């Protein structure tokens, strides 16, 4: 479950790092703004304080999110039950 | 399953084209944006960067998210699991 | 499952009335956009164009949110696959 | 069950506490500002209105919504069938 956790851990990093990229590039964002700007569409936050302003950029976003949301979630989802879960439990009982 | 799949891609795109072809119309939107809008909307991203400005674009959103959600949200999760997960899987191991 | 449907149907309802009124009364919507930003925030799309300004309204958001994600979630998912999955299913077989 | 509804009750109560203080310090939000940008980031609904313009701010939320969402959606589940649906049920019956 560790190498569960650690497939949808890289893929998810490799999946920012891809928006990163192309929002840094295309929509000339300092790489920062792009992480962060990737990481509050994925999950559907949305903000608004970023968006694409390009015919290119916008049509990007549309793939990302669908190609995106997917992986997201379920690293999300395995971070939470395999990892927060059990450290909460072992909080329960000293040793 | 490419059958279960292709029943839930069909059905999202004319989702999206139904949302396109309204906010174009009736919203004064591009073709791509009202696309880009209607993703963003059935996602629920929600940037913002687009909104409904008539009383017939906010009621026609108020039922399009509620009969789009359901379909958008399964499409995805169609192509997670049945599209996504299995090619990563194949790239594990060498032919 | 009729009644089951029937059951989320009007709890979602009752609850788009509650933040309609509230956002029309406290923070000075007109119904018809209190009821779009009602359905705005508890489907998490979240546009942005409407916001509550009061801490009143801050607040009574809070709540909303927590209370009634669940419930419109739910009654979509009773939606889909209760109502338009069979729907979808009729529809490939003629009469 | 009401003891695992209040370990996610409690959780939740420290999570937006967190996001509270962190927002309130850095970004220099109004307390109640800060609590209501935490319960609006981490539900994913994403208003906009309030959204982090520093750095460490930008940083401190990539973290925040991956290590807050599941809880926060977790809490409110358990809100939902726990506590919601009985209510509702027992509203159906006269004592
Ligand atoms: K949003
Ligand atoms: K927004
Ligand atoms: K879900
Ligand atoms: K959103
Ligand atoms: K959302």
């Amino acid at each position: 479950k560790d190498k569960e956790f650690q497939v949808l851990f890289v893929l998810t990093i490799l999946t920012l790092i891809s928006g990163t990229i192309f929002y840094s590039t295309v929509e000339g964002l300092r790489p920062i703004d792009a992480l962060y700007f990737s990481v509050v569409t994925l999950t559907t936050v949305g903000y608004g304080d970023f968006s694409p302003q390009t015919d290119f950029g916008k049509i990007f976003t549309i793939l990302y999110i669908f190609i995106g949301i997917g992986l997201v979630f379920g690293f999300i989802h395995k971070l939470a039950v395999n990892v927060q879960l059990p450290s909460i439990l072992s909080n329960l009982v000293p040793r």
